[PDB]
């Protein structure tokens, strides 16, 4: 639905891939994009971040709120694939939760 995977076919998705580990090995790509299911956090400009390895999901989290311009105690959270995430340092989320693209895909919801 006009998602990354939607607008972004799979070999292109895998290229995007292969220039970020060459160009910028330490680094982990992550997509960020609205839950198909939340409504009323808003739409975010990018969904393509690469951060460094160590950086946690609770260092993810203030990039969004950031990015969304989101009240420091706004309520919401990231979910991975689509399950609850935080201490998790990229590294550790990327191992476990990579897709077969080479991304890893997280949605914010507020519910």
């Amino acid at each position: 639905p006009g998602s990354f995977k939607e607008r972004r076919p799979f070999h292109e998705r895998q290229k995007d891939v292969e220039e970020i580990r060459s160009q910028q090995p330490n680094k982990v790509p992550v997509i960020i994009e609205r839950f198909d299911g939340e409504r009323s956090l808003p739409l975010m400009d990018r969904c393509k971040f690469l951060v460094p390895e160590h950086i946690t999901v609770a260092e993810l989290m203030s990039i969004v709120r950031r990015r969304l311009q989101l009240h420091p105690q706004q309520a919401f959270f990231l979910l991975v694939n689509e399950r609850s995430m935080n201490s998790m340092s990229m590294s550790n989320l990327y191992s476990q939760e990579r897709d077969p693209d080479g991304f890893v895909y997280m949605v914010y919801t507020s519910q």
